[PDB]
């Protein structure tokens, strides 16, 4: 499975944060996706965004859609698992099925500080 360079990726994505997966939600039947609750534990990009248009649960759990879709490489999670999340706030079209929810944008990341540091890199460059 192809994967978009990390560049193109930081682009297309107006949010990237760091979490738990807490817990798995309801399914998608019209997309085949699926949802969890993630505990955050900080904003690598867009944090005032997801301030301003998501109603936080507990203040640091957000709940993410769009696990399982076919056009993302890694795609997958279990309860525990702590990845980096690149995503965007659900379109308007896209309600209420995913209404307050982050949508996954591209692939999943493993939390080490190699990606940490090059993420934090790209979000730092392309912001000027």
């Amino acid at each position: 499975c192809p994967e978009r360079e990390l560049q193109r990726r930081e682009e297309e994505a107006n949010v990237v944060l760091t979490g738990t997966v807490e817990e798995i939600m309801n399914v998608d039947p019209v997309h085949h996706t699926y949802s969890c609750k993630v505990r955050v534990w900080r904003y690598l990009k867009g944090k005032d965004i997801v301030t301003h248009e998501i109603l936080l649960d507990g203040g640091n759990k957000v709940v993410i859609g769009g696990f399982g879709d076919p056009l993302i490489c890694d795609n997958q999670v279990s309860t525990g698992d702590t990845r980096i999340f690149f995503v965007n706030p659900a379109p308007q079209y896209m309600w209420p099925a995913h209404r307050n929810e982050l949508m996954l944008n591209s692939s999943l990341m493993r939390i080490t500080l190699r990606n940490l540091e090059e993420v934090e890199h790209c979000v730092e460059e392309h912001r000027k």
